[PDB]
């Protein structure tokens, strides 16, 4: 799932006090973004934009901003003196994701040569400061790296936070289809689509299954065999799901169910789905092998009509690459001492970039939809450091909710288990994580990624001006709840 | 739709300190006064009388019972004597019921004659009802404060209206809305929280497919359809081509279906109120049209576009009206004749005939919108008289009720080209500023226009819900406006 | 002093997904969990199983039943599968008892072999109880969360702490504070708001005049003062001059009297609690001295020149603790011997002897305090170990409860001058820090000292009460709690 040509602005802030020194700030600019999009470390674009010295200067580059769809984020730096009420029209009018890169060109003080001209030129250390007192006195959500602009940790602080940027675009324009309404009496997949269209920028919108029942039966059984085609280029077939096998018509069923919701997304510029098992009227099966396939080209997906947790899963996904990030829900706990697991899957909707094992197409029954024996992969989830992350409504706000985990391979085979799945270990303990989750109100449904950083989600709550609250190996549940109580006062009207 | 038999509790908090002789004397008023209101037999709630309160035990066990009992709408509370308040804490804290503090006196006048330390200490109201007012206030508890003698007249009126508040709050807490599709896509001010509104009205709104309606459909019986299509004909004037044979009585037939299809679900899940949506007809003959109107006739709220918010109101609304001249609208154009300026609402069908002038006719005329076969409707033209226009809207941290009170007029001219029932009103104080104030408080296009429910009637539901209640009325303007929903919006924030 | 025979509700949610069937099982996983957990007298409050509940009605039901239930404690909810959060908001509004989210699961380990989706089907409570919390949360109402298998230690010496709390919360909500006089004059931290205590904790508290006392003490016969007498002799060592026919023995016989006086007027009124005031004492012989420390070996809260939040929350942590290590304490004086930094707890005779090291002494002494009669006290070495000094004060808006996690110590050294029984303890982290923060959270010099009471469950009853609840331990930084305080002030405002 392609994304747009997205780029960052670098923007270097002067005033007026030579055009000699003008040019020695623009060139040391210019070498710095050149350098930038040839250390393999930045993952985006930099373009130099302006040297700014005016309120007209900043303001138009903070327009031209805004109007660039293909700009993710703004790094300003002010390489002199950059006088910060000069800056004010310019942020007041700045809504793309802002760094501020607090650098110098010069990473050493030429102990010699140190002069008043080159102390009236490299003016970071102040001009910067300057900078950050104005931004901060509007009040506005920013990201700051201090460092010299060669640092690898500097590179490293950078992309992670374009990462994230690269996220909020697409969350500014992402269209979310949902093909039926909320699995009933259900509270934490309910919220405001309004909230979060003006919060995120997510347009989620009710089709009809009727929508999508009327597109999957338009697939040609000719294009279900180009797919069934691919399946055998990708996918073990269980005994029965291979060509001419009893269940094998199952797999087809899903191959047909993908393509009329990969004609119906692509159509609409859908970035994310939800389904719900609950109304699946013209629907042969639930979705299965078809979300899992669409989640690892880069889709969002959320269960029983969850929009927050689509929305999050391709925003996530955007974060991380694609790699190593699913739709996500906890199934069952594995609660021996030493050994505290918690089993995540869904009823058949788990993406395959997440895999340690080669994924496996399967039909088993599915007693919940009253629908066909879905096909679906079955695959053990991979091992390592990842993020169990939950977007949820609280009425007047969002909070996003980050759990630091450790997904374990499985020491035993589960084979009477239909559905790929992870274990995984949350930091800092499944009693105390599940505990300080339950308290900040965490959904079942998540978004789990192997790829995305706590600092990421983050930095886009910073960018959205949510509440992001982190459970990981330093959360103590008593100072935790403290932290939901102080930071509802920060949010609230916010 | 039958309401379940709600009463009232009249609950009469007195001390020990005058006796138990004195404790009989404030039983036997309380029910002289529960007794003369319920033999006036015509209001459709009774006042059941709940012993004298003297305790916090005996306080706190009617407000848990209260609770408890789903026949109670709300308690009637009144200080007899001094009943120190301290003692109320309990209950009044345990109390989710709507309360009316009833500040009354047994007798109406002082007896000049007789008044002696006696009954100055039997009839303490004055300052018993007060230092019960205080702990009410106190307590930060939203309730109806109705004064004067039990048998003033107004006192009547005041309490009637409440209760019929008070009933429509009971519905409210238990009610449950089908919404069959999503909200209209792109829309926002049908878009809301279900969570929010579950916790602050007890609606419970939960989405059925389509097919879950057309499946109830498909099942409707030929025949049922036939016994049905004999009441529309014992009902309802039809349209040339609609009736008996006639090319359009299919359009009639698949509506009856559709009202029995309906009516199937609504009656299997309990719902009191439904949405449908144009953009969603999957396995539908046609947008539901005569079948919603016949259903919000028999008192079910409807919202279309999925709007569940206006189908709850319109639910609501409807109680409170007794069923009667309430109405789903829209506000689909204006008259801007200088001195004439009026609104015409309706819907693209699905408008209530209790708000009807003119006997409504079953018409069938093609319907763009949802791209589906030529829905039949009831047509008629919307009574006169005062009538307020009520949208509830979700902020986002809380719901805003906007009533606009207007003036439902005759029309002068016909509309012989509009194949949808259609109302006019004035509202107050005037297009211009309703519309703008109305606007400001970012009321709904969809709204429950009813000639029954008083403006105080769903300020006093607001009251109880704990949500604004903004009004625009004769007394409306705008700069005034404006600042009331900026003092509200900080009032009501997080509460 | 008798509790009511309290009982905790289990209540297991599920819902029909899965079927009739699987709710059996989830009926079954309930009982024997329930029935496990009262096996042995393990514990004074047994668990009740609750059917399992799997529509709003039943939810709705269940809490109603909890709250109108005067034996149910707290209510104890584990969704065994997913059971849709909305529909457990109808009953969570309703719910004004104790909530433990026991977030469970009915086997330890994944059984790895058979794990199949009619397992994961049942055994779901990893999201069925993640929903729940979400509602929780979103409803913003406090609660207890306890994660861990529910046969594993920890989660059941967690469940009975919280269990020990909210039957302190029951108490605290019926809870009648008897004073005879009022404030010690002048005195601020003592002085609050009874009617935000009633609605914030449920105490009644209210003032007798002490010849409602002395008069009661009066009508005491000389045979139950000898009977006293005999159990006193029974019981305590009586100090050389003490015993019967020695010179003071008349002052333990007035003791004796105020005990059964008090004890016959506290019973009356069923009083949990009281408080006295040194400054009115018209009509006793005696300041209440021995017959105070007696009432709350009993378990009767009591607090000290009408200290009536003390007095309540001596009552509450008495309950917590079981009866044991348990008393109304004031800071005396300081030991400021660097490296060996105490502070000597005693009040002029009130002290209660469950936290007695050494067997109590009846003595006689003077006491200049009130001008009366040399009053009776038990004088011993209070016992040592971890405990908590806990204060509740009125902040004016709203009360903050402050809890200083202390070490008492054995004395080294015999303090055979002072005629009052006393504990010596040594504040974490540091007297110098403890004090400190202390002062700056306005924490009173009149506390309920505890062996027994845990930091968590006086957490657990702010969370409760919802009231702030500030913990100064080995932890605390004096920079870091002041901040805290900020900031906690901030959130409990308006709340
Ligand atoms: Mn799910
Ligand atoms: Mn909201
Ligand atoms: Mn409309
Ligand atoms: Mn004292």
């Amino acid at each position: 799932l392609s994304l747009r040509p997205y780029e960052f602005w670098f923007v270097t802030g002067s005033q007026h006090l030579g055009e000699e020194a003008l040019k020695q700030v623009e060139e040391h600019s210019r070498i710095m973004v050149n350098e930038w999009n040839r250390d393999s470390v930045f993952p985006f674009p930099f373009v130099f934009k302006s040297v700014v010295t005016t309120p007209e200067e900043i303001r138009r580059v903070c327009l031209e901003a805004n109007a660039s769809e293909q700009c993710a984020g703004v790094v300003t730096w002010m390489h002199t003196f950059s006088p910060a009420k000069m800056w004010i029209g310019g942020l007041l009018e700045l809504r793309k994701p802002l760094l501020h890169l607090h650098t110098q060109f010069n990473r050493d003080i030429p102990w010699d040569s140190i002069d008043m001209d080159f102390m009236n030129l490299n003016q970071s250390a102040h001009g910067d400061r300057e900078f950050g007192f104005m931004v901060t006195r509007l009040g506005m959500p920013r990201k700051v790296i201090v460092g010299h602009w060669q640092d690898a940790e500097v590179a490293r602080r950078v992309r992670g936070w374009a990462m994230t940027a690269v996220a909020a675009a697409v969350s500014r324009g992402l269209k979310v289809a949902r093909f039926g309404d909320n699995m009933r009496q259900v509270a934490v997949t309910e919220g405001d689509k309004v909230e979060a269209e003006a919060r995120f920028g997510w347009s989620v919108n009710g089709y009809g299954v009727g929508d999508l029942a009327e597109r999957v039966r338009a697939v040609s059984e000719a294009e279900i065999d180009r797919l069934i085609d691919e399946y055998q280029s990708l996918y073990e077939f269980a005994p029965g799901c291979e060509k001419g096998g009893p269940l094998h018509d199952g797999v087809r069923e899903q191959a047909r169910i993908e393509l009329g919701l990969r004609s119906f997304l692509e159509e609409g510029g859908f970035e994310a789905f939800t389904t719900t098992f609950e109304d699946l009227h013209g629907m042969k099966q639930l979705p299965g092998l078809a979300v899992q396939r669409l989640m690892a080209e880069g889709y969002g997906f959320g269960g029983e009509g969850d929009w927050k947790t689509a929305a999050l899963v391709r925003l996530m996904k955007v974060m991380a690459d694609g790699k190593g990030t699913s739709f996500m829900e906890d199934y069952t706990y594995h609660f021996e001492p030493g050994n505290e697991m918690i089993l995540g899957a869904h009823m058949l909707e788990v993406c395959p970039t997440i895999a340690a094992t080669r994924p496996r197409i399967e039909v088993h029954p599915l007693s919940i939809g009253g629908k066909e024996d879905p096909a679906r992969l079955v695959f053990d989830g991979g091992e390592g450091a990842a993020v169990n992350a939950s977007l949820i409504d609280l009425g007047h706000r969002f909070r996003l909710i980050v759990n630091e985990v450790d997904a374990v391979k499985p020491e035993h085979d589960m084979p009477k288990l239909p559905v790929a799945r992870i274990l995984w270990k949350p930091r800092p303990s499944l009693r105390d994580s599940a505990e300080a989750w339950i308290l900040a109100g965490g959904a079942h449904h998540t978004c789990f990624s192997f790829a995305v950083t706590t600092e990421q989600l983050q930095d886009f709550a910073e960018m959205a001006g949510i509440e992001c609250v982190v459970i990981n190996e330093h959360t103590s549940v008593s100072s935790f709840k403290n932290e939901l109580k102080w930071n509802e006062v920060f949010w609230r009207g916010r």
